């Protein structure tokens, strides 16, 4: 009966980027941290508007273009803190997505849960 | 009691690259196929010597250097076809690795199993 909040990486520890940032800044963030996916926020940290994959950023430099983070980002899968991870694991598998964004009772950013977070429970 | 061979992507369907290839060729392979990890073989397809992550290839162009695939590739986790996926899932989690290389009774390349292959069993 484990829930998302029990395995999530909390907001305070999440590497993020603003949708106004450049792709060069995003590449620097990806390189320094090593993560493959970083949430994208608009104005406020609690306003998650997308996720940014390092792949899409590297492939866009294809060729140098007018690509903005808002164009390369994709919609996240938002879930409540009470979501049971046995359901989340199957749901992420159907979507072929690695990361879900956890929201609190106010609909604000609480943290993230990846498949690796859920599998960490099983040793 | 499901085994690796029952969920693996067979050799015939695996995108690979030779350790003599250039990093530019590897980037082209990653872009056309979309995969994040491709096995590396030496001389013969059945002689898997490493795995190549698109991240390490993109980060090496850091700066243009004398990087060879043999330098950027890492050791794979080899398993038999009879390996039970319940054990493999936990083993990959401990290693933080996404892909395992399946070998046949002759120790030759049979296929690959990723976490997504094992999770596909659960819907
Ligand atoms: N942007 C991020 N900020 C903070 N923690 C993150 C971030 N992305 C992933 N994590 C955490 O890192 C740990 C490993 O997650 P995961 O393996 O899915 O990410 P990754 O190593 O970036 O990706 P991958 O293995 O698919 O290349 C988990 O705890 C996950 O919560
Ligand atoms: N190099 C490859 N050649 C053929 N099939 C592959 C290859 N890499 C992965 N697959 C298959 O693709 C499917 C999805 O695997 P997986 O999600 O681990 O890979 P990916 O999409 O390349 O990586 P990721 O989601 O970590 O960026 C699985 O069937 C896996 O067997
Ligand atoms: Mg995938
Ligand atoms: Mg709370
Ligand atoms: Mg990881
Ligand atoms: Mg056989």
């Amino acid at each position: 009966d484990t829930t998302a909040r029990e395995v999530m990486t909390p907001r305070v520890d999440v590497v993020m980027i603003e949708d106004t940032a450049t792709l060069e800044s995003a590449l620097a963030i990806f390189n320094e941290t090593g993560f493959s996916r970083i949430p994208v926020y608009h104005e406020r940290i609690d306003n998650i508007v997308g996720l940014l994959n390092v792949k899409d950023v590297f492939s866009a430099v294809r060729q140098q273009t007018s690509a903005t983070i808002r164009d390369l980002m994709y919609e996240p899968y938002f879930i409540p803190e009470s979501k049971k991870i046995d359901e989340l694991l199957k749901e992420l598998q159907v979507k072929k997505q690695h990361m879900a964004v956890v929201l609190d009772e106010y609909g604000s950013f609480a943290g993230i849960v990846t498949v690796e977070d859920m599998l960490e429970e099983l040793v």
